[PDB]
């Protein structure tokens, strides 16, 4: 739009890129996301618009929904840094613990508002959770899914990741709920803690196969139904489950306990995000501040 001046491509998502820019006349600063053209589908307009009105402290606010000249264009408020970058940056030392259980507890209240309007985000990873110097940290791109779809291949002629999607998405399973954000989560919790990817996948298989590898091959015993997933394979390998506390040191006990709930196969036995924001782990929950470089 006229209305706005990119100063730098901040992102390339899913929908599309995304970019820090300048609104010629409010003057705020927002990170403005552009979507490709047979004139967007009606269903996604109204469906993105509902977006406008969940507004809560940590997640990022969808200011306006431009559609000119038939295109799509998400003006969101601007965050400075994304959880990707202060990671890599926080590589050597790491992120100290109080933050990363303050991140932790702010990113499982913004889930619990969102789960509580029936909306999911389908998508979480580290590059859609924006910090700023406050100490606060937010999810960005929610509802985004339920608009369009996130596939294998993006435009950006890039690679869409798989490294936080839930097994029952893997599998197959087309309803799944707000159980696949807790995964997500639960897998950026044990990054933090680690350093390093729990499940790298470079494929849907071999994005399976790394978590069967951790937490064992499903079976009915602990996911009764699993064998009657769509892309379930009888002869999936037989790998028999790890210790947490070889998966995610030096995280202490409470934190062990809360990823494991986090990581249930069965979405139904799958902490939600009320419930963990109830778990001994937050009992001494405070919020730092990070030390951000901009
Ligand atoms: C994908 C994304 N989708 C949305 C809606 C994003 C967003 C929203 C608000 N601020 C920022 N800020 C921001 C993002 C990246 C960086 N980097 C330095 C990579 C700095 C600030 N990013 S990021």
């Amino acid at each position: 739009m006229e209305n706005f001046q990119k100063v730098e491509k901040i992102g390339e998502g899913t929908y599309g890129v995304v970019y820090k820019a300048r609104n010629k006349l409010t003057g705020e600063v927002v990170a403005l996301k552009k979507i490709r053209t047979e004139g967007v589908p009606s269903t996604a307009i109204r469906e993105i618009s509902l977006l406008k009105e969940l507004n809560h402290p940590n997640i990022v606010k969808l200011l306006d929904v431009i559609h000119t000249e038939n295109k799509l264009y998400l003006v969101f408020e601007f965050l400075h840094q994304d959880l990707k970058k202060f990671m890599d940056a926080s590589a050597l030392t790491g992120i100290p613990l109080p933050l990363i259980k303050s991140y932790l507890f702010q990113l499982l209240q913004g889930l619990a508002f969102c789960h509580s309007h029936r909306v999911l985000h389908r998508d979480l990873k580290p590059q859609n959770l924006l910090i700023n110097t406050e100490g606060a940290i937010k999810l960005a791109d929610f509802g985004l899914a339920r608009a369009f779809g996130v596939p294998v291949r993006t435009y950006t002629h890039e690679v869409v990741t798989l490294w936080y999607r839930a097994p029952e998405i893997l599998l197959g399973c087309k309803y799944y709920s707000t159980a696949v954000d807790i995964w997500s989560l639960g897998c950026i919790f044990a990054e933090m803690v680690t350093r390093r990817a729990l499940f790298p996948g470079d494929s849907e298989i071999d994005q399976l196969f790394r978590i069967f590898r951790t937490l064992g091959t499903p079976d009915e015993v602990v996911w009764p139904g699993v064998t009657s997933m769509p892309d379930y394979k009888p002869s999936f390998p037989k790998w028999a489950r790890q210790d947490f506390s070889k998966v995610v040191p030096p995280l202490d006990e409470d934190g062990r306990s809360l990823l494991s709930q986090m990581l249930h196969y069965d979405p139904n036995k799958r902490i939600s995000a009320k419930a963990a924001l109830a778990h001994p782990f937050f009992q001494d929950v405070t919020k730092p501040v990070p030390h951000l470089r901009l």
